[PDB]
């Protein structure tokens, strides 16, 4: 029937990190596409989860997700209002708020989270889904200007990851960015202090 012919969304699923720990930041997957597509469907992650930065993927779309305040928090316009895989199944959102292109699951056991900065710098990183660190000159609460120009493909698929301090803080998520004949300019972030419930 049509009723029964009826897909079920899948789960947003955790397929690598951005490894932050040490003096070298560096990108590891621990999904391959096919155990991507499976996990979606099923919801069931019986990988163990390590770190601050994530990288994520639908059936359609990859970008990155970071945990803050206890939450693992992402875009909406990758995520949707989709569950995220867990090693107990699929995990519903704790917070969803399409106005700030905002949503937020609870940090995975064994993730841990970034500190939100109380430097008032305005010297930022932006970490990509490549381990690039960017330099951004903060212009205001929720964007930055780029110091040097890179084609906008390098920061693509890099939503949902985070601005840092000078000091490794949490400045804010990467939300959208604004370039000139295909030159990365400047860039808009959700500030740290509305990823918190
Ligand atoms: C559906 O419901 C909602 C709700 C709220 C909501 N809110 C915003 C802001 C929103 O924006 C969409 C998504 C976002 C995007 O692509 N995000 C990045 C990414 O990487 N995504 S991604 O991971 O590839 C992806 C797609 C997930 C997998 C980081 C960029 C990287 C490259 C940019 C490429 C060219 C696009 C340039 C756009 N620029 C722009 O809008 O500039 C704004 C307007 C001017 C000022 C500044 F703020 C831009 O960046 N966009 C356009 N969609 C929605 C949708
Ligand atoms: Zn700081």
């Amino acid at each position: 029937s049509h009723m029964a012919s009826m897909k079920k969304k899948g789960s947003v699923v955790i397929v690598g990190r951005i490894n932050l720990s040490g003096d070298t930041a560096y990108a590891q997957q621990t999904r391959g596409e096919e155990g991507c597509q499976e996990t979606s469907q099923t919801g069931r992650d019986k990988n163990q989860v390590e770190g601050e930065v994530q990288i994520v993927s639908t059936a359609t779309q990859t970008f990155l997700a970071t945990s803050i305040n206890g939450v693992l928090w992402t875009v909406y316009h990758g995520a949707g209002t989709r569950t995220i895989a867990s090693p107990k199944g699929p995990v519903t959102q704790m917070y969803t708020n399409v106005d700030k292109d905002l949503v937020g699951w609870q940090a995975p056991q064994g993730s841990r989270s970034l500190t939100p900065c109380t430097c008032g710098s305005s010297d930022l990183y932006l970490v990509t889904r490549h381990a690039d660190v960017i330099p951004v000159r903060r212009r205001g609460d929720s964007r930055g200007s780029l110091l040097s120009p890179r084609p906008i493909s390098y920061l693509k698929g890099s939503s949902g990851g985070p601005l840092l301090c000078p000091a490794g803080h949490a400045v804010g998520i990467f939300r959208a960015a604004v370039s000139t004949r295909g030159v990365a300019k400047a860039v808009d972030f959700i500030p740290v202090e509305s990823l918190e419930t």
